[PDB]
């Protein structure tokens, strides 16, 4: 049974609600982004209208085989009427094709559903500037002040400088980057660009990337692993055992691995600056965990909510414990008392 925080009142709509069977009253199912916790339950046998971005709809058609007649792609930043209700999709600054959804209810209520997002001051000049929001369905993944991490640009600067140094010292080093979903593509694309290489990967991963409308992608990626000095591997293989095994397969072309694991936040963020990050090393293998987030930090979240001034907040993450819920509610009230709304 579908939980309340996935339903949009006053409509026939649900958000990210595909794992509950046929939801009573639902005439259109919205999908914010192509991450498995959110698409859980979609497959080629789905027969109700799915509304989403163009990129999400490429992934549904080619990776999940959803039939074309049930996929309804909407342009961004454009007022659209769906089953008699005005909606807008906005870029969520999450993974490729991820959106926030603005719903203009027939009674005058305005609802923003963030999906998953990384709040940014650029959102203060989208179509959100123009009107009041009554209800905010909020991605609360990192809603506590201990959750700090650097900008994506500082993280990428670290990665490119680390990779370029290592490979200039040893031209026979291979770089490997872990992946298990879409998102975070700038990590491996920025490192390959500084090294003058295409990125090499499995046919399954190449297929996924080919759905993402990235400019000039054919110039940036390949399935010919032998021609590439930046490889992608599943995240589960980014360990000393799995990397040893990979280095054997490369036919003595390489004699060292430098590997990256983009994580979200880890507790080493509560002590160490990005500049001071060091790898774990065993012989000719080194592994860097880098804090590349596609979710809001606490400060970024707070800034966004204090600017938007919603009347009511409904969290969509960390909802399963009373301690989490109470924590989140306390910070919402602080934010409102501090800013005066
Ligand atoms: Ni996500």
């Amino acid at each position: 049974t579908c939980p309340f925080y996935k339903k949009i009142p006053g409509t026939g709509f649900t958000v990210d609600a595909f794992q509950y069977g046929v939801v009573e009253g639902c005439t259109a199912y919205f999908l914010t982004h192509f991450h498995s916790d959110h698409y859980a339950g979609l497959s080629k046998h789905f027969t109700f209208p799915v509304y989403c971005s163009e990129i999400t709809g490429n992934l549904l058609k080619n990776k999940l085989h959803v039939q074309e007649q049930y996929i309804h792609p909407l342009p961004l930043d454009t007022e659209c009427i769906v089953n008699g209700v005005k909606v807008v999709l906005l870029d969520a600054n999450h993974c490729p094709g991820a959106v926030m959804i603005l719903f203009y209810l027939p009674n005058g209520t305005v609802i923003l559903h963030t999906g998953d997002f990384r709040a940014d001051p650029s959102m203060e000049r989208s179509l959100l500037a123009d009107q009041k929001v009554h209800m905010l369905y909020l991605d609360t993944t990192y809603c506590s002040p201990e959750y700090t991490f650097p900008s994506q640009q500082e993280v990428i600067r670290f990665a490119i400088n680390t990779a370029f140094e290592a490979v200039t010292l040893n031209p026979h080093a291979l770089v490997v980057c872990g992946t298990y979903s879409i998102g975070k593509e700038k990590v491996f694309l920025a490192i390959a660009d500084v090294l003058g290489s295409k990125v090499g990967m499995s046919q399954e991963k190449y297929k996924t990337l080919q759905c993402l409308n990235i400019p000039e992608i054919n110039s940036l990626i390949t399935t010919d692993m032998c021609s590439s000095l930046v490889h992608l591997l599943p995240m589960m293989q980014i360990n000393f055992k799995g990397l040893q095994s990979h280095l054997k397969k490369c036919g003595g072309k390489y004699n060292q691995i430098l590997a990256f694991r983009p994580t979200g936040w880890t507790h080493s963020n509560k002590f160490t600056r990005i500049a001071d990050v060091i790898p774990q090393t065993k012989g000719n293998i080194s592994i860097y965990g880098i804090p590349y987030s596609e979710h809001s930090s606490y400060l970024e979240m707070k800034r966004f909510v204090q600017w938007l001034k919603p009347q009511k907040i409904i969290p969509t993450v960390n909802v399963g414990t009373w301690k989490s819920r109470s924590t989140m509610e306390k910070y919402f009230r602080e934010w409102k008392l501090e800013a005066g709304y």
